[PDB]
């Protein structure tokens, strides 16, 4: 794909991915946003450009490449009010970094208020020239790369504040009720050959549930993270998680339904909604007729582990860390809580406050929603579900880190020995105490949220505030960066 070293300019333009003309963001003249490509080790410049007119679906942005630590970059991370301030529109700014050791699939998108659910976000694929997992597929490209995203005919700030999608898109492709005639998506094989899928969620809201009609999928990576590989007959992922899978292309050539059921809008296949086509060279060009089968292996997210069965940071019992921090999930006053607050941006930067003198987090905007972390320590965050917190299951989140996850939704047992390590994990749903672990070896300000999009915009976040002390001597900042507040800051308010 582009990059790593890639201009990524960002305009307004009509787009129709299924069917229905509408006006969204486009990247490098492209909807959906192009893949992005580099691999294990690779410095990543990212020049982005703001073109954009489009006041309401924000002319300002701010990118975030989700799943990459940023090591001494956390200027680069993205999110708007905590890491940057918005690049304004006319204006350029670069994303230098590098990613030692990760590899994977990523994706990037808008960081600034709900902007990526108006189109900016795409696949990012970092490979690794010693995969481990290489010897289980012969392909793994461009077109191995499968985007699951929702799509609304009213634009995010235009819609309802948590709007219903009116299409699941499958590689930016996809039909809605009032288009049963648009093109799908179709994802080619050939018999015989092992692929290795890349299926990475740019949902703002919708979970997926994932298959694919008379094949199985084995799954080799969660989020970036190796596993072991474990086969399965269907994938839920949320938005924001990403897995890769192998399949292997040993069925009678022919068309076969892909399905990417949502949790929300319409949860059937009729007239080939939520739906793709998984062609086998040979195949008629026709739409598959193939009829689903109940998932009997669905993939089950305490059963997954590392490649390397990475044991859990700090001690393998409850509470065994340094610190250990409970998140209680609630609402008020339409906003969502944590612990009792809501994040609202600030005016300054969390990390810009931090470079300006802010000493701990009670010094931090806003107030309720920083945590201190203390550097070189085992971590352990629960988050336990609520109904309290409308729309549940919640995808948390952590920027900075990937994290264990001692404790699944839909399990009550702990495991520090082997657990799966990732960097977006469903807190699931009411009974549920979704509990992570990661140790704190990356200083700066990094977002801890609801991946969806609309609960973010409602304030369902906090920042852990790691190691602050050392935080301006290890992410030493570029003056392109220090510009960005003050520009932004001058802007006329319907630009910003
Ligand atoms: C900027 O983007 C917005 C949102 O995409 C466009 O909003 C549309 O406005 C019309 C008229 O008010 C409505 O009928 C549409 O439903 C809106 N579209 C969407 C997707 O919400 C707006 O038109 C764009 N501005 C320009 C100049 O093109
Ligand atoms: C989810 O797990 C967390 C962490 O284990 C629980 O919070 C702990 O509960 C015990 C018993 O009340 C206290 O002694 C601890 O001090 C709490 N730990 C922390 C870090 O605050 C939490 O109660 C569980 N929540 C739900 C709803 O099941
Ligand atoms: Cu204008
Ligand atoms: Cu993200
Ligand atoms: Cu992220
Ligand atoms: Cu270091
Ligand atoms: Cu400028
Ligand atoms: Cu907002
Ligand atoms: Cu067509
Ligand atoms: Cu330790
Ligand atoms: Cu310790
Ligand atoms: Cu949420
Ligand atoms: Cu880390
Ligand atoms: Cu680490
Ligand atoms: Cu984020
Ligand atoms: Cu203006």
């Amino acid at each position: 794909g582009i990059g790593p070293v890639t201009d990524l300019t960002i305009s307004d333009g009509p787009v129709s991915p299924d069917g229905f003309t509408r006006q969204a963001i486009l990247v490098n003249n492209q909807f959906p946003s192009p893949l992005i490509t580099g691999n294990k080790g690779d410095r990543f410049q990212l020049n982005v450009i703001d073109n954009m007119n489009n006041h309401t679906m924000l002319k300002s942005t701010s990118i975030h490449w989700h799943g990459f630590f940023q090591h001494g970059t956390n200027w680069a991370d993205g999110p708007a009010f905590v890491n940057q301030c918005p690049i304004s529109p006319g204006h350029s700014f670069l994303y230098d970094f590098q990613v030692p050791d990760q590899a994977g699939t990523f994706w990037y998108h808008s960081h600034l208020s709900t902007q990526y659910c108006d189109g900016l976000r795409g696949p990012i694929v970092v490979y690794d020239p010693q995969d481990p997992h290489k010897d289980l597929y012969d392909v793994d490209d461009d077109s191995t790369v499968i985007t699951l995203a929702d799509w609304y005919h009213l634009a995010a700030k235009v819609g309802p504040a948590v709007p219903t999608a009116d299409a699941t898109l499958i590689n930016g492709l996809g039909r809605s009720i009032s288009t049963l005639n648009a093109d799908l998506a179709v994802i080619s094989v050939t018999k015989g050959k092992r692929y290795r899928f890349r299926l990475v969620s740019l949902s703002c809201d919708p979970n997926h549930t994932f298959s694919i009609d008379g094949h199985t999928m084995t799954v080799i990576e969660a989020d970036s993270v190796n596993l072991k590989p474990q086969v399965v007959d269907s994938i839920q992922i949320f938005a924001a998680q990403r897995y890769s899978f192998v399949l292997n292309a040993d069925q009678d050539i022919g068309n076969y339904w892909i399905r990417a059921m949502p949790n929300s809008g319409t949860r059937n296949f009729d007239g080939g909604v939520n739906s793709a086509i998984l062609r086998y060279d040979g195949a008629d060009p026709v739409e598959p007729t193939t009829t689903q089968t109940p998932s009997s292996q669905p993939l089950v997210e305490s059963a997954l582990t590392t490649l390397e069965g990475t044991a859990a940071p700090g001690s393998p019992t409850a509470g065994g860390v340094d610190l250990a921090i409970n998140m209680a999930f609630g609402f008020a006053g339409g906003r969502f809580t944590i612990n009792g607050a809501s994040f609202t941006p600030p005016t300054v930067p969390v990390l810009l406050q931090i470079l300006s003198g802010a000493q701990n987090a009670q010094d931090l905007l806003p107030t309720g929603s920083v945590y201190s972390l203390p550097a070189n320590a085992d971590i352990e965050i629960s988050l336990p579900a609520t109904a309290a917190a409308p729309g549940f299951p919640h995808p948390f989140h952590l920027h900075g880190h990937t994290f264990a996850v001692v404790r699944s939704a839909g399990s009550s047992t702990y495991n520090y020995a082997n657990p799966v390590y990732r960097d977006v994990v469903s807190t699931g749903s009411p009974g549920d105490n979704v509990t992570i672990r990661f140790r704190t070896d990356n200083p700066g300000p990094w977002f801890l949220h609801c991946h969806i999009d609309f609960h973010l915009e409602a304030g369902f976040a906090v920042v852990m505030a790691e190691d602050i002390p050392d935080v301006a001597a290890v992410n030493p900042v570029p003056q392109a960066w220090s510009d960005l507040c003050p520009t932004y800051n001058a802007l006329d308010p319907n630009d910003q």
